[PDB]
DNA sequence: ATCAATATCCCGAGTACATGCACAGGATGTATATATCTGACACGTGCCTGGAGACTAGGGAGTAATCCCCTTGGCGGTTAAAACGCGGGGGACAGCGCGTACGTGCGTTTAAGCGGTGCTAGAGCTGTCTACGACCAATTGAGCGGCCTCGGCACCGG
């Protein structure tokens, strides 16, 4: 009935005390501007 | 130096809502054991508070003259008090509903720990240099003086 039975985290809170969906957008942006992005390589900034 | 007219207190009776006690229970006070650092105790230290001396003089203690504010007494005008009647709004009972407190679930946010390092503090002697003492020349103001003009009374004229 359903298509999985077995679905896993992808990193939630169920361990820790933080944010149970997912990590905040800012925060997201905040770990990708860490990337060794190129001199000319397009981004979200 | 008393008698009427009120007002107040005392006592008795019908009455009722709030005090005081028992019940079920639940959650906070208690007993036991562990970790640990805050504070008692000792030590030296050196800042500074307490004691006395002598000299200067600003300030206080004593006296005398006196004009002024204080206080008592007296009187006129009136602003409030005491009590009457008139009039309105405070006061005593039922129906809604929207606020306030629990209950439940979530994540953002401060405490804690550990290096890192500019950063506020203290004594250093630093040097300027405002600001406290002393002297001196500006205006402001009141207490006086000189002189002139005005007005009332005594003397002579018709």
């Amino acid at each position: 009935k359903d298509p999985n039975f077995v679905h896993s985290g992808h990193g939630g809170a169920v361990a820790g005390k933080k944010n149970r969906t997912w990590k905040n957008l800012k925060q997201i942006l905040a770990s990708e501007r860490a990337l060794p992005w190129q001199l000319n390589d397009p981004n979200y900034f």
